[PDB]
Formats: structure tokens, C-alpha cells, sequence
């Protein structure tokens, strides 16, 4: 949706793009250093005087607390300069490993959604469905899944406005999710898409989000994805081929795969 | 006088009545005062006990403070230039009790940086005012809040908790806490703004009650919000409290979504109501 | 309850306690180190033989990566004990920091507990209550109690064993929690104390637990407080005192305080 | 063929399939090889690298792996001693790479061990077998689970779920979970040993099954377990899952508790049945 109008960039990418953008900021903060160094004179003895190279591998070896030893500081100038980066490479490894521990606990659920939804019967009666997969070794505990229609409808005083149903489930929570669950709406009387056809749920621009939840071994902490399908993506008629081949074996390749009949012209 | 605060905060005197909750909730660059301040007085603290204990750094001038402080410095940070260097089992002693100062220093700095670093603010804003006027024909209590920013938040989650006076037949006058229904109280993305509804049916708390009635039981309406924010990856909570003077009766929120396609938080706390 | 029969001591004291345990084991480590050191000969460059004292101190500036400079090792022996104790003294700082971060990450709910419960008639009923009270200025949201009757009955085969019943309260949630709450559980004809008295409590050995749970803004964490009463520690007809003195104040020294009417013998 | 384990793993071999999850869950002294380890053939690789740009440290004996290995050691842990030192702008490159990777080893240390101090086993022994058998006149599927420490374990839950294979009108075979109600699903304090127990009642999905109907639907028992460990200040989650020939019909668990007043845990898998 588009938007309208009314330092803070905690940014988390690629792993190999994250440790250039840490060993960037460790060289640009040696530089602005050995600059101001070089900018009171030549205050590094054993250094070879208006050089960059020399300050900077003393910063280095300062904020790193190696501390060498040839290249020290002279008198309160440099001394100054040498406790403020000592202070620096301090926070800077506390912001560094913040960050490392933040990142190594912000986890990816690894849930695979199918690409599309079905309504075909199940126990008697019409039934919307779609299936969710753990892609990963580590089991998922008390895992939740919602599944909610939302789509337009009018109210007494026009307004005509977006709603959300919560669509009753045969099954909401997996209390192991190991390797699929195929989460099914039942379509009875009291669904708000009960009588609806392909052409009723297009008209009022139905959409329905599967919101998902649990707490991963891997990780020791809470998981989340989701994922929304449009009336385009249910196969009306359609049944997910098992993906349990039989000695036991879960193919996730049949994972996407559903069977319409096609019909004697 | 409000029983609740604006901000959810209770407004009532304490009695009967080190820190830490300081450090995390400060201003950024006020916490990188407290910490280059720690600093440098402990670096003071230790050259005056080196001082107090004779000439016992190599190559220093003598009863010298700066001297003294900025070995200090490079011992602490562990930098120990190897020039400026400890004499005998007196300094050295300091020196060791000093190497441990700033490593326990560095683990408490990374505690508070990675606890400050997730302890992150939810988008919300909340409207000024709550508004009674017909909904679905009925008088129906609103409020509205909004997302300040771009990213999501997931599986949200809004309480509206009326809290009153109340007396019992035994004629004990208590405060009680009540859970107004709302027509929703979930929303599974929440992106953009949300009008929080409570139909005032024959089963509200507040059901015949009048703008009088609810000032003599000393009204007050408690918004809770929580859900997941992909921002951060972590759960977030925001609360907002009311008083009877800031319910519009007959208001309705002005619409906040103008025209390409946008939402003006300028709108958000504009309420229209009919004079006469 | 008295125990039987079927390192690992990852315990968690007094703050000066915990700084002394972690002083301590610097200390000991280093001796065992400089011990070691000796116990190779003398291979310490500038450094007194036979000497624990510089050794010692070698230690100190080797694990602190101090690495002063006066007092080096000697080829490949000490070279060894050096490369031994940069590790010691990296999975060292790693410990400290986490026993350090994990100790202010444990915290205390500061949630009193009345001395005692009270049975009195409140809106037409006698009512069990007691009330508990938040000790800190940072509000608890989401808080949840349960008050939990646990008791001696018989069963039909029978092996007379221990019940748990969950007593319904009037109100088992406190949205926030900021000043004191009164939890009440009413006694209808529901509660498994109905027609029950001090006497027929005591004979069923009838405890009640107080279960109580919230989020701490303080912590940014879930904080959890237990307390159990005695039928012993019920006072029948008494009634809380007001602890909210009129402007509006919470006088917590009021908090342990029941009114009692004494009888005209 | 089992399709759950016994520890409530899922016994089914996966198709159409760095690491991390290996160094938390691996020995304590196995992790300590493996730290230790990484850090030998970072020095090694880092050695191999000065010595492939000529004789670029300060009084080292040349052609050298030994002399050039604890070079990179005092510099990798920033002892720096200054005598080992580097020469000009080629090695002075490595010098600071190198600071990095002891800062940024230092970090994924101190991640791995605190994650590993706060991912503690939950105390909890499960009975070997269930039972079915009369409690209070009605036939009773139990089993029991203990606390193997001192420390409670608080506000504590557990769940009895029925898996099993049914087919539907339309004849898809499928598995179904079922949650059994329990006498008791909570322990305030769990303490000691709990015996869970699903009155089969009318409303039972395996009201009037025999181990033979059992057997037919492939029928498996999990039981999941969580609760608030005193011991870590921190959740904890177990979980067992029991095949049909880990039912003994008729069976009663023998008393834990012996005489001065004891909890036997050797008994805690013997099943008392009659036999004919
Ligand atoms: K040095
Ligand atoms: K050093
Ligand atoms: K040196
Ligand atoms: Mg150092």
C-alpha cells in the first residue's frame, strides 16, 4: 500500500555484506584517528613525521590494545587521544558483539507454505485447505497456525469497509511439527464462505492470510511466518498428492503438487 | 485528579517505600556520558592510589597525576605501551586488580548496549480522545492507533479495560477493572490505523450510562497494546489511559486515509462532531 | 519434604559474593599458570629465578593481554603456556560476561504478599481473599494469578491422595499492575470450600497456593512469585484495612493490616 | 515401525532437503576441543601468510613456522610483547586483520557459551510404559513423569496426544492428533512424581479400542511437558511418545514413595499386573 507523510538504520543483511560493512567502520574510525594524530603535529615517537601509514597502524594497535611498543604516544596531546580510543575499541567491540548475539538470535522459521490453496471434500462436507512443511532437522513445538479471510463487505451507514474472520479450523495447533500439516477450514453453515464460489470471492476481494507460530529447538526461542493467498490461487476441485512415500519418507519435491480431474468434453 | 496518567502510568503517591533501569531507558548520548565519565574517575581513583604508594611507575615524572593516569589508562584498556611500566609488588598488585576492572568494565558495557539494543519502542500512537456515536446503529466507545512506521507489526493484540468506583451491598467502595467486548481485538498485520470498537450493548458496563454517571464513578478506559515486530524481531507493549473528559459524545474520527493513496497522521486525533 | 536416592553447581548469590568467587578464581588461575612457569625451569626473560611473585605477575599480563614487556617467555615451552593462557583468559572474559549478562537477566518480581487471607461477606457472599502489592516504581503488564486449594480426600479403591482444585476468581487477570490487588475468590456453591469451616479445612490438611505471574517493563522479561497459606493463617470475618490514604497515596505500611470485630462475652 | 521415537522425534527419513545448532548441543569438553582447535589453525593459517611475505617480523629466526605461530598468538589476543614485532606495510596489513578476527572470535565465543548457559535440560524422567486400568470405576490410560532435581519446576503442563491413522467417507487415509483430557493437566509445584491419567470416558477417541484396534490405527501416545525451571529462571519443554506395545493392560505403577519418606526412582518403570 502506498504511503503518506508524518541514525535509526539497525539494519541486519547478508552475512559476508555484514562483516565488510564491520570491517569498514573498524578502518574509517583508524583513519579519522590517524588524521587527528598527524592534525597535532608529529606527537608518535619512532614514527616517521607528515605519514599516514604510521599513525594508523598505531591507532590500530592502540584501539586493538596490541600496544606494540616502538610506536607510543608523546606527552598530554597524543595521551588524550590514546584513552579516548581506548574507550572506542571498548564500545566498539560491545556494539560489534551486540549485534553478532542479536543476529544469532533473530532465527528463520524455515516454514514452506504450498503454493496454493484447494476446497475439495473432506469428511462429508466442502473444505478449504493448504499445507505448511518444517525444512529443517529441529522440531517445532507448540506451533499455531491462523488462518483469516479478510475481504470487503458494506455496513448499515455505507462505510463500505475491509473485515477479517478468524475461519474455524479441524486443527490449530501441531503439538509436534515435524514434517507437514495440512491446515483445513471446514466450509459448514457458520463460515463466512459458505454458498461462496470462485466468481462471489473475486467480487468482494477476498484474500486470506495463514499466520504462523511456534517455539523452535533450534533456536530456543519464539518463530513466526506468514503467507497470503488470493482467490487466483485456490483450485477449486484440487487434492494435495501425499508426500509420505513408502521405509517411511517425506518428499517435500511432491510438496506443491495437487490433482484436479479434467473433465469429457 | 486521573487515577491514570495518559501514558498508562499510575498517578497515585507511594510510601513505605542500586539503579540499573536508568542506563537502559536514557538518551543515547547521555549514556555515552555516563560511561566515558565512569571512566575517566576510575582511571583518577587509580592513579591517586599509584601516587599514594611512592614512585612506583617506570619512566614517570615524580608526584605527577597525569603521568600516573594515563599508564592507568593503558593498563586498564590493556594497552600497556611497554615503556610507562609497573615497579615491584606494590603497583603490580593495582595492576592486576586493575586488568579486572576493565573486564568486568567491558562485560557490564556490552550487558547494557545488547539490553538497550532490544528493548525497542512499538510504532503506536494512540488518538487524544475517545468518541461514543452509532456504529451499526448502535453507541458504540472508540478509539483509533497507528503504526509510525514501515514495517509491520504481527499478531496484535488490543485490551479495553474499563476501571470505576463501584459499592457492594456490604457498602465497601472498591475500584473494579472491566473488559469491554470489542468487535475486533486482533489484527493480523497492522500496517497502517485501526479503529477500536466497543458496541455498547444491554451486556456493557456501561451500557444507560451518560457523560454524569460515569465522572460520579470515577471512570477511567485503559487501551493495552501488544504484538510481534518484524522491526525487531521481539514482542512490544504500548498502553494509553482516558478520563470521562476525553470522550467526545457524538464524535466521529475523521478519515485519515486522503488521496495518491496516503495517510495523514495529521488527521489522526481530528474528531467531527454536529453543533447546534 | 524429605528426599531420596536416584561440577554442575551454576550458582547465582550476593553481589559482593559473585565479584569475590570471580577475584578469587583470577587469582588461583594465575598461580596455577605462574606455578607452571617455574615448573619448566626459568623461561621468563627479565624475571627473578626461583621466584613465584614475577611469574605470577607475568601471568596476569599475559591472560589480561597486558603483555607489558619487561617479562617475556623463552622459545618453545613457555611459547606454549603463553598461547594456553590467551585462551584461558578470552573463554574467561566469556563466562564473566555471561554469568554477568545472565544475572541481570534473572530478576526479582518485588511482588509482597499479605500475611494472611481473610473469609468476609463481599457483594452478598463470604469471599476468600488476599492481596499482593507491587514493591518498585516500573509497572508489571499482563499479570496473571492463580489461588490454588490443594487437599487430603479419598477416592473409591481407596489410596487417600492430594487434590488440587483452581478456586474461580472474580478476577484472575490485573492488565497493569502498579499499586495492590484484593484477589477474591467467591464461595458458591461451585467451590470446593462451600459450607466448609476453619475446622473441616484443618482436617483435610487444606493449603492454598498463590501462583503469580507478569511482565516486567523493569526487566523486559517474565517474572514469577509463589506464596502458600496455612489454614492457620485465615482470619475469618476479618476485612482488609485501606491501604490508599487521601492527594491520592498507597501506604504499603497499612498493607498487612485486617479489621476484626471482637464479641460482647 | 515406530513413526515417532520414544524421545518424541520423528522416526521418517526426509527428501528434497552453516550449522550452528552443533556447537550448543555437543559436550562440554568436546566444545572446548573445538575452540581451542579453531584457534591452533587460525594462528597456523596466519603464521603461513607472514611467511609468505619474507622475513617481515622484528627479531624472528627466518624460514620459521614456530617463531612467526606465537607472533600471530600475541597478536591475535593482543598481548603484543614487543619484541616479536612487525616490519613496514606488508605484515602491518596482517597485524590488523588479524586484531579483528580475536575481537570478532572473541564475540562468537561469548554468543556459543552464554547460549549455552541458557538452554538447560528440564529435570524430567518419563515412565517407560503407560497403563490402562481402573482408577475411580472407569478404565484409565496413565503414565508418570519425576522431577530429577532438587529445584520445582512451576506452573507446569503437560499434554496426552493420541496419533493415529483413520480414513475418511471419501477414503483418504490420513494421521489425526487427538488431546486427551486429563484428571489434572497442571502442577503448581512438581516437585516429586505425577501420575497423568485420560479417564476413557464415552467422549474418549478411544472409547471401547483393545490393544487389536490400537494396533489396526497405527495408534501412538505423545506427551509433551513444559513448565518454569526455578533451578535456570527459565522455560523448560520435554517430550516422550509410547507405541501400543508400550501399554500394559491391567497395569498399576508400584508407590515411589517407600519409608523416612523417600522418593525410589528405581521403582518408578515397575508395572504391577495379575496374571492367570
Ligand atoms: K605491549
Ligand atoms: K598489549
Ligand atoms: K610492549
Ligand atoms: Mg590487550
Amino acid at each position: 500500500i502506498t504511503r503518506l507523510g508524518l541514525y535509526h538504520d539497525l539494519l541486519t543483511v547478508s552475512r559476508p555484506v555484514f562483516i565488510t560493512l564491520i570491517t569498514g567502520l573498524y578502518l574509517v574510525t583508524n583513519a579519522l584517528f590517524a588524521l587527528a594524530y598527524l592534525a597535532c603535529g608529529d606527537v608518535i615517537e619512532n614514527a616517521r613525521p607528515g605519514s599516514f601509514t604510521d599513525a594508523f597502524f598505531f591507532s590500530v594497535q592502540t584501539m586493538a590494545t596490541i600496544g606494540y611498543g616502538k610506536l607510543i604516544p608523546i606527552g598530554p596531546l597524543a595521551n588524550t587521544l590514546v584513552t579516548l580510543e581506548a574507550l572506542c575499541g571498548m564500545l566498539g567491540l560491545a556494539v560489534a558483539a551486540s549485534l553478532i548475539y542479536a543476529r544469532f538470535t533473530r532465527p528463520t522459521a524455515g516454514v514452506l507454505f504450498s503454493s496454493r490453496m484447494v476446497i475439495s471434500d473432506f469428511e462429508g462436507k466442502p473444505t478449504l485447505m493448504m499445507r505448511l512443511a518444517n525444512l529443517r532437522i529441529e522440531q517445532i513445538i507448540e506451533a499455531d497456525v491462523h488462518l483469516v479471510l479478510v475481504r470487503s463487505e458494506i455496513s448499515q451507514e455505507g462505510m463500505v469497509f475491509r473485515r477479517f474472520h478468524d475461519l474455524t479450523l479441524t486443527r490449530s495447533r501441531s503439538p509436534i511439527f515435524s514434517l507437514s500439516w495440512t491446515v483445513m477450514h471446514p466450509i459448514d453453515h457458520h463460515s463466512p464462505i459458505y454458498g461462496e464460489t470462485d466468481e462471489t470471492l473475486r467480487n468482494s476481494h477476498s484474500e486470506f492470510l495463514v499466520l504462523f507460530t511456534g517455539h523452535h529447538e533450534a533456536f530456543a526461542q519464539n518463530v513466526h511466518a506468514r503467507h497470503a493467498y488470493s482467490c487466483d490461487e485456490i483450485i477449486w476441485g484440487g487434492h494435495f498428492v501425499d508426500v509420505f512415500t513408502t521405509r517411511r519418507a517425506l518428499d517435500l519435491g511432491k510438496f506443491h503438487e495437487i490433482a484436479q480431474h479434467h473433465h469429457h468434453h
